[PDB]
């Protein structure tokens, strides 16, 4: 597709998902936080043990594993929170009401966190936390623990950037025909925003509540593997998670999906 | 493929294979089981010798080998236990019969435990256990060992998690169209169940069979060279892999395949 | 496509370059520039920290990573100043005039000068720089320090060479019709320009002022993770930049972009 | 292509192989025999100096790069001895006879054979197997020593598993449409074949010769290069190839081809 | 396509190519040396500083990365002097005369030898020997020794390898029909000869005399840097590239072109 029958079809999607049956977009955006808890299930597991390996090397892997949640969220049609962002560029051609807008965010917020949460479920009694001796668990406290450490500007701006690369992997994906242009065109730019650690606010939903979890209800056996004690992580704490993290990563993803890349494309070839 | 046509496809496949002869079926998931059984020996030969590695990249590596398995059999057309979950598509719609799904899915059990069952032999005629100076074997008794330690819930849901990964993979394989379409839209979801140690029931009954092979009947030079003994693998009985494995992780694989992705998909698209 | 077809399609993306209205083209300049600054931030994330690793494969993960801003240019129909050189096939064959291409080009400098330095305040504001205790300002810093070392003369080649490259990966898409023909065919041309050291203009006004940024606003805990002091960078200035840098990299740009390619493809397939 | 249409087009292919002109068919199989040696040979380059690298992923890599051979053989129509085992589908059939199975069964072999003896010709008066101060050769000839050293079970389980999976290869090749769909597709059987240490007729007749020659005729430069002896390798001989390698292995291929893969999709798809 | 329609697009490729304009064979010549030039400065670029790397790995990555230099060939349809041995086709068939074939080989050959040559004087003129402090030059000087000391049996037949593997790669490239299935299909095939470590006569063109100029030219501190006198490179002289080098190379060059490919296709394909 060319760039302007690109921003046809994105707004062509727009209007198709905001009009969509309430519960049909719940259960989808159930699905894409599934989706989404998969992908960073794999990206913890990719990363598990690298701390002899090169940085750059290890998030670029990391990042890799992570598109698959993604890639399935694009192809299985899912409601994910931040490619929904681009159903802006339906409201500001005046196709789709403020109401629908506000209705489609807060319903597709709301199926991600209750996936996100399902999927910690599973997760936690699956009891993969103690694979590799105990370094998957590590890992995932380890990651949940550096995300609420950021300040509410730096935060905000990395959730801008995790956004806008997702928007700009959703909107080259418009472009493709095939199931492998849509799936491998967004490869490296999921792989980008993953190994530079911008914060994804539907990726946070599952990595903060499964590190509280595994915090919480870590049996003695693996704080005596993983050399480490609870103490470590005083900071993991829900309402420290909303605070820290969710409520400025979240503005941030809202504000680079919509400013950044589906306003701009819209003023640049849907307003005249 | 758009979503709604991806649920009418898996529908008609769902027909399709619950109306088919018994006899193909039968051989159609001895093949099956081969593939199975042929990608996780492809898993251990790239598992071997990655006590040095990072546990993420060889995980990783491993399950990127362990997807030749599910392209054999999504290509040749063959009737995977975890695959034909997906029947229950068509019978959530009333185009099949509940005893037409049962005798199918009975057969095609049969069918991956023969197909698994002869690929143990062969194997084991091969002299396989002994490449890498015994590594091979001892890769493949430690890859055993470990997956009859698991509790019953932990059993139940590790096989969830690997059939809704198997089962996602097969669904995103109805949206491709040529063939590498679906060969490389289903790398990423098998190495993420294999890599992430994912319990699935087809590779089960042929690793823990082949484990239970090497260590009733290996030569001594194999032991000498691995410096191990038959008693550190004790637990590795017919029994304990009917009891602590075979039973939970078939549950969690029915469980998973079923409600997560066929019935859910389904509702969302063929419910009304 | 053929290489005179090929030539046919570069001739109207050069017109139909030309004749956009300005804001347009500023536009998608900025969007130009804020894909190669998302590139060239994947290139230090990725190289960050491959002290150990062997050179030429570090350079060449590293390029292959940048790959995605130009691959974002191509299908997202931004405007790059060292793409729209080939313009200048239209202008040999008269079909635009010589003012038309300088406003063009004076234009689409301009918008990625714009969309680089709103990037570098970005990443500034998200505390990327303190990335793996401080080695990702670290990696920013060396690779700024090295790129204004050079002299004019070798500046000037090479910036000849990274817009041969560029302008080649740009002519080989137009041969390919789908996403992946486009995607994957402009991957190891930019790979081989970033893992070879080659100076492009667009590239360093991101890369450098970021590291002018870093050495100005740096926190002294930065310096002490790093063990080093602003002192050791003293050279990164604006004014030495511009002159050192910016000035021969550009104008080796446009001499390798244009003559190279634009004119000789012209001549062999477009003079008769 | 579904299985059906891929086993129709798979007894085409073997009624197309089995009446062609017996000296095109010896051309084609010399050709064949050549691209099983290029693939050998860019084996033995990638497994090099991997003494310290790890069995899985060095295996791997060679088995990646042994996959150019088949997809020559596949891509340009040569005729490849485990591959036209697939042609007794159309004896199974009725549509070919018994006499015409075995000339080119005959013809194939003997193409296949002659080729290798000229590229093993070609690489021995090239002086390849100094490259790396003579690593090429000891990885020639370590590869070689071990290949006999199987019994006879064990060279025709090896020859079964080998031909399977090259006949798998070339089975799901039917179903792709276009080059990169029959490349692509081809490359993690192969892979996985010879990964796995299985033993494949061709490449044995190319190797072999090979290692025996390098044993024979190496510069005692050489010897003092790789710090041993032409004793340490008593068992490379030619008597000892054809006896406990070559109609062992040819055994294995011919019952594992025919009966496994051929005749079973024959059975599936074909009989009624 | 077909390898039927293989060999009568390599006819027509052939007849098209010894009829076109003087001048535009002389410019294409130029580019498919500036390409060559390029695929082997990637080449020596991702291969600095893998003494300590696995040599396979090393030469394989290498490869992949010459690669480009091929692909920029096919797709802009510059005419390279190994793959212009292909329309030789031609000459068997009848279409063209021997003049033509002579004229056409002389002038392809003198253009790659002028883009070599400019290509060499444009990188020397860019300072890309110092990169990586010194082991960039190092590399070419040791990659440009061991070329000049092959003996003249062993420097045809590497040629002759070399070509056949690049008439293959060009060869197996008709059968695709869109972009990205003639690029992938040229990566391993050009990989195996670069990693092989075969002669190239093009390659050669730029690798030797970027090598005498390094001697020739280098300042003093390149010296201190890598260790190492000019004295050590006695041996890299012009005339010495030319009767060691370049004559035995293209005698080998051509005579695999001629022979191993473009004749026996002819005569497999067209002659009957």
């Amino acid at each position: 597709l060319l760039p302007a029958a690109m921003a046809k079809v994105a707004e062509e999607a727009g209007v198709y998902k905001a009009t969509k049956h309430p519960l049909k977009t719940f259960y989808l955006a159930i699905t894409a936080g599934v989706f989404i808890s998969i992908a960073f299930v794999f990206y913890i597991t990719a990363t598990t043990g690298t701390g002899t390996m090169p940085f750059g090397m290890a998030k670029l892997v990391g990042g890799i594993c992570f598109s698959l949640g993604l890639i399935l969220c694009v192809v299985c049609g899912a409601d994910l929170f931040t490619s929904t962002v681009l159903i802006v560029v339906a409201k500001a051609s005046g196709r789709i009401t403020w109401g629908q807008l506000a209705k489609n965010w807060l319903n597709v917020y709301f199926g991600n966190l209750v996936g996100a949460l399902l999927f910690v479920l599973l997760m936690w009694l699956s009891g993969e936390y103690m694979t590799a001796n105990g370094q998957w668990g590590l890992n995932v406290l380890q990651t949940a623990d550096h995300k609420v450490h950021h300040t509410f500007i730096e935060a905000v701006c990395l959730g801008i950037l995790a956004n806008l690369m997702v928007c700009l992997a959703v909107w080259m994906s418009y472009s493709g025909r095939s199931l492998m242009d849509k799936a491998f065109i967004m490869v490296l730019p999921v792989a980008m925003f993953v190994a530079s650690g911008f914060e994804h606010s539907i990726a946070n939903m599952f990595m903060i509540p499964m590190g509280i979890v595994i915090r919480d209800f870590a049996s003695p056996e693996f704080w005596t593997a993983v050399g480490s004690a609870p103490e470590n992580f005083s900071h993991l704490t829900v309402m420290n998670f909303i605070t820290d993290n969710l409520i400025p990563v979240t503005i941030g993803n809202i504000i680079g999906g919509g400013l950044l890349v589906g306003l701009t494309y819209w003023v640049i070839y849907l307003r005249e």
